[PDB]
């Protein structure tokens, strides 16, 4: 994309805020008129001096000065506020769009991505668009208008002396194009290195205990020194590009003044031009040099937001998770059936699942038994369509999972596990997450009571109104699991995927969690990734998965009689 | 801290780079001299006009113009590069200092802190110091020098007319102080809101699967909309503060011109002052208006980096982990002994451990068995002094853990667990992490072979030179655990803390891990947080912990005969 093609994509997110641009332009025009009036009123005083001015006017001069200063202040405030308003609105819109697009990405997208990269895209890359939104555009318009008006003036006074403008405009245009490409390249490099800095800090924070145990504060110091210096040198590249471009443009511009002075040294080429137009033309190019410098100065900021806009639009054109299904399931009252389901993780060679033929009958419990890495977690992820299967089909209520909408499909499945993510909000808002307007406080309290969680909630500062989250008031593993059980009871999801806890907690918490899960939770179509023999023995059907295939299936007594894999696994339990 | 007190703290990190400031100042002086010479050479041409100048001079005029433009370009490049160089060096120094300080903080510091806050401090707050490092200082010096020189000229020409300056300077000073405080407050608010934005995006990327399962893309959209708009409105507060401050300062300054014009309206006050000094004084105040505006404009940036500096220095004055011990242990050849150790986690009311009397003999293995949350993980954390015990003492080779240096103490302990943090580096560099210069490639390969890890390492692209990490080429749970076993074998740490895996892997990986851990690892002073009965039966001593107290201790057969906690614990196994 060229600097015009990417700007036309950025215009639709500035159009809702073009009223600020219009008001800023009107205020700037008023300010220019006031300054012109001030200069007209002030030139006699500065040039001729005091004494040649009428005394009566001098009495009213201070009030005029104060009023003109007040008008200038009002217009300046209006212009600055409107420009910054448009810039901030555009930056906020870009941030929200990036956040929503990241929210719509597939689960596989986040495995190949680093968190620091996305964080820098939201926090750093979006801010760089601010320049090319309001301030740079207005500056470009003003300086271009000044340059065009000066060109028309120069060709009106002397067209022959102005052929140097036709000679030199392509040169400055070429230089501006070259340095604009350079600016965009440097800006993209800076964005990448900012993401790298964020990632390096994140990796130090995530492995801080490993840095303490093994030492290596020195090696991490050097590793971060490299990235910090890389960001420093990228900024230096930007500065050097700007500081080399501006003087070169100014020198090419002054080539015109040099040509005019050389032409004015010829008596033959001096009397024809009356020696009065030459002075006007020379002053015109002198006045032309300044807006050119302003334009080249604003070009660097404009190309830093054009490079950010290009990256942001490339991100916003990415492929989100496929939602081509149109059916809307209300309640899954049927059986979840796997029909020859073969799945391979993206980027991996060996399939995680091979020819899986698994049925979960309605209202029954199926226990997935197997070692770590066998594929039970893959089955759980495929049921909720976090990944799409390569071959086969998974049927919910007799229809394939890819035919239902993602929202309606995921409204049917409840995921209960020891590891619970707590959203930064109140406890009741966590129990009724995404459905606060649907469930009342009485229903929330009933669900929390049924999940055996009211005791610890009532032992807090505000009970159900205590603001909890991952950052702040947190809960132990049992308490968050009971909160998840309360959420699943309130939602009343027909299908339950239970990822069992590998380690038992204290007797009270264990008893409460077991009572909740047994009496209240497990009365629906349940698939449990089980870990303790007790829950295996209480399951309606047991499926043994080894190396991505099902090697055994049946009940506890049946599989004990078969003396298969489950026999040995129950033995070592 | 006042704006002068926080600047004197920032000066020592600019002093290493004052050569850039000096060179920038010299280049600016040369540029001013060149501009003065150019103006002296240019005024006759613009005012008198062409035709009144010597033709011989006009012959050499274009070359003079080209040379002056080249000189201006060179000086401008030098000044800009030096200013930006100093600013970038200071920003990089601040980033490195923040990174090292965060790296030196205690483990308890990171439980009360959000990752996004620290990330924003490194990435955003450090950058805001750039303005107040080189560019703002030079601008302040230049404009202050201009203002002071204009004041001296004004009192030289007419001291009586200049009393208005003495009257109006306190007013502008008071206004500047007020708006400087406002700028610093707004900047601190903006830093806080940037941290809030980074945490909100980071929390959505951590609960993305919970957002998909429960819906709530709408609620997360609104939650991020609030923070985005908060950052928008903070930036707009900054803009409004600047745009209200500057016109008010300009109006107070123009009050002096109003006073001069009012005084000039009296023939008594005009004939006495010769009516020629009044014009000079008026022109002087008009010329003085501009540097005041430049100073007020640069004040906003200066106060955004003064606020950033204040926050950064408050962070850098924080308390790191205590290292008051002076003994240096070379190799722990004795017993780790707990003597009445009572520990409470920071912020928690109930103690995590109570009256722990635990001895780990040299070259022996002790198995810690208990429910999750009992305190075994707390014991493991206390051995490595991630936390300091409230009461009692822990003896390493007969001396308390608080008497040794942290580095020497942690050189004695090796932590092996299923969850392994992979530093972004080659496999051999991970095995020899922090000790690459000490161990050769032959030793690394021998350790990897002994850890039964040479197979899958040879099954990679570059073997031991393949760059792995948390972001990029990752490894399964068994592979990183075997890499950690290889690291611990290479380091040959006398004391081993083994946090056992709660779930078995496939047959090959499980067999390799068990062989490595048994034959090679477990031949030293080992403390195992065990999970499988087989490990318990192979341990030299067993300790059972409930509710942070040891309830039963002995051997496998002894504890079976005791019919205590371990009897039941083995029973449901
Ligand atoms: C073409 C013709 C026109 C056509 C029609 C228009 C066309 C379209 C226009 C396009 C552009 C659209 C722009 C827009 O549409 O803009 C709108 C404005 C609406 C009007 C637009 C149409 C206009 C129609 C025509 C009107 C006119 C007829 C709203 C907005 O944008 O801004 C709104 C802001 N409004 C202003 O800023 C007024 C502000 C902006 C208005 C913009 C005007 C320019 C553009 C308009 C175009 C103009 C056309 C002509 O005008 C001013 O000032 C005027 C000052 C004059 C300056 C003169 C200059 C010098 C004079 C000459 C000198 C010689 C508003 O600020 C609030 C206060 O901020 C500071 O106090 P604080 O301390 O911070 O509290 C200021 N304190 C200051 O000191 C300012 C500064 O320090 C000055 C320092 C200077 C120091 C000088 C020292 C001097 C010393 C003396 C010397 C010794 C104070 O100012 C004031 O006091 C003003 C003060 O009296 C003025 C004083 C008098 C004048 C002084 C000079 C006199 C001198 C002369 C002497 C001769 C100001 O009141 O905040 C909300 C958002 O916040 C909220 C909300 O409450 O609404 C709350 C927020 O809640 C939370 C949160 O969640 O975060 C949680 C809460 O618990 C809480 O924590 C809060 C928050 O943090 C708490 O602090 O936050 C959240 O709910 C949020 C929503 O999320 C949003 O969605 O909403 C913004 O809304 P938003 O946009 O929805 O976000
Ligand atoms: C008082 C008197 C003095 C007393 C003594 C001094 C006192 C103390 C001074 C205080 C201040 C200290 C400052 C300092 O101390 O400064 C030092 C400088 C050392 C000198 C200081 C003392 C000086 C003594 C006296 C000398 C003089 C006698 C080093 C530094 O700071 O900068 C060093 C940089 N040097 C410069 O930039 C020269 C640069 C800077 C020098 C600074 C001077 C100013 C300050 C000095 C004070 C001056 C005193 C008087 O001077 C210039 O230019 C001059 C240009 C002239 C401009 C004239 C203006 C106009 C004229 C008038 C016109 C009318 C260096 O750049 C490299 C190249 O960058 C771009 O190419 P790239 O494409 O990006 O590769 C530029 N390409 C450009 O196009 C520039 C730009 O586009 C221009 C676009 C413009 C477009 C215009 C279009 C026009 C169209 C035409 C019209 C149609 C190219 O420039 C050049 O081509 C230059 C070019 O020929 C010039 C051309 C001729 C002139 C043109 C004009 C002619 C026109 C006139 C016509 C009449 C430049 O060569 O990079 C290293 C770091 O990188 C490395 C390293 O290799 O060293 C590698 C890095 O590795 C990695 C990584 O890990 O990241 C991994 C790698 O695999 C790889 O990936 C790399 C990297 O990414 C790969 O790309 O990165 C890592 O290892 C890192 C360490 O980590 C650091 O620790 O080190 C920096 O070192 P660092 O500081 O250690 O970091
Ligand atoms: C002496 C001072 C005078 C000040 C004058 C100020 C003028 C204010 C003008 C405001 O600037 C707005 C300029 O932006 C206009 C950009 O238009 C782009 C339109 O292109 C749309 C192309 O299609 C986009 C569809 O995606
Ligand atoms: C001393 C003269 C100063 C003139 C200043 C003029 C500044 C203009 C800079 C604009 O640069 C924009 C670069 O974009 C390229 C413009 O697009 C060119 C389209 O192609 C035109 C084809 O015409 C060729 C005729 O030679
Ligand atoms: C017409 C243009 C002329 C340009 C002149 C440019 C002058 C260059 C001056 C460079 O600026 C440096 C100013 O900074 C000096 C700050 O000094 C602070 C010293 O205070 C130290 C106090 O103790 C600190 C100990 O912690
Ligand atoms: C129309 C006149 C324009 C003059 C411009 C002057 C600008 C100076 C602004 C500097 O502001 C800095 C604010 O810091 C306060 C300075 O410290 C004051 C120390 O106390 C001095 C005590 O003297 C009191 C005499 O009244």
């Amino acid at each position: 994309l060229s600097t015009w093609q990417t700007f036309r994509r950025l215009w639709p997110t500035i159009a809702p805020f073009k009223a600020g641009l219009i008001v800023a332009g009107v205020a700037l025009i008023l300010n220019a008129a006031s300054d012109t009036f001030m200069l007209s009123l002030l030139k006699p005083l500065l040039d001729d001096g005091f004494g040649k001015t009428d005394r009566s006017v001098l009495v009213w001069m201070p009030l005029v000065v104060i009023g003109l200063m007040i008008l200038r202040g009002i217009t300046s405030y209006v212009s600055s506020y409107c420009i910054s308003w448009v810039s901030g609105k555009v930056v906020m819109t870009m941030r929200r769009r990036l956040f929503g697009h990241m929210m719509g990405m597939p689960v596989s997208f986040f495995d190949k991505q680093s968190t620091g990269t996305l964080l820098s895209r939201i926090t750093y890359d979006s801010e760089q668009v601010a320049s090319s939104s309001s301030g740079a555009l207005i500056t470009v318009v003003r300086e271009g208008a000044s340059i065009i008006g000066l060109f028309i003036m120069m060709f009106y006074y002397s067209w022959q002396l102005s052929i140097i403008l036709i000679v030199l405009a392509p040169i400055v245009s070429i230089a501006i194009r070259v340095v604009s490409k350079r600016f965009r390249n440097i800006s993209k490099n800076m964005q990448n290195t900012m993401g790298q800095v964020t990632t390096s800090a994140e990796q130090m924070l995530k492995g801080h205990k490993e840095v303490l145990i093994f030492g290596g504060q020195e090696v991490e110091t050097k590793r971060f020194d490299k990235v910090s210096n890389r960001m420093r040198l990228q900024g230096m590249k930007m500065v050097s590009a700007s500081s080399i471009s501006d003087p070169i443009i100014q020198l090419i511009a002054s080539l015109a003044l040099a040509f005019v002075l050389y032409a004015a040294s010829f008596p033959s080429v001096m009397d024809s031009l009356t020696a009065g137009t030459i002075t006007v033309v020379f002053s015109s190019m002198i006045a032309l040099m300044r807006p050119l410098k302003s334009l080249t100065n604003v070009n660097a900021q404009f190309q830093r937001g054009m490079a950010a806009c290009q990256t942001l639009f490339t991100i916003l054109d990415s492929e989100q998770e496929k939602d081509e299904g149109k059916r809307v399931i209300e309640r899954a009252t049927g059986d979840v059936e796997f029909r020859n389901v073969t799945f391979t993780y993206p980027g991996r060679d060996v399939p995680a699942l091979r020819n899986i033929n698994l049925k979960i009958p309605a209202g029954k419990t199926v226990a997935l038994v197997g070692r770590s890495g066998s594929g039970k977690s893959t089955i759980a992820s495929l049921i909720t369509r976090f990944y799409d299967i390569d071959e086969g089909e998974i049927l919910m209520d007799g229809h394939d999972l890819r035919e239902y909408t993602l929202a309606s499909l995921r409204n049917q499945v409840a995921l209960v596990s020891q590891n619970v993510h707590l959203f930064n909000d109140t406890v009741a808002n966590n129990i009724a997450y995404a459905r606060t307007e649907q469930y009342s406080r009485e229903q929330i309290e009933e669900a929390a009571r049924m999940a055996y969680a009211m005791d610890f909630i009532n032992k807090m500062d505000n009970g159900l109104d205590t603001v909890i989250g991952e950052n702040g008031v947190l809960l132990s593993g049992g308490q968050r699991q009971r909160i998840a059980i309360a959420r699943a009871l309130l939602r009343d999801s027909p299908i339950l995927i239970l990822d069992e806890a590998t380690s038992a907690l204290d007797t009270e918490s264990e008893r409460a969690i077991q009572a909740a899960l047994d009496e209240l939770q497990k009365n629906r179509t349940s698939l449990v990734i089980a870990h303790r023999l007790s829950t295996i023995e209480k399951a309606d059907e047991i499926v043994v998965v080894e190396d991505g295939v099902i090697v055994e299936r049946g009940t506890h007594n049946d599989l004990l009689e078969h003396r298969g894999v489950y026999a040995q696994l129950h033995k070592m339990q």
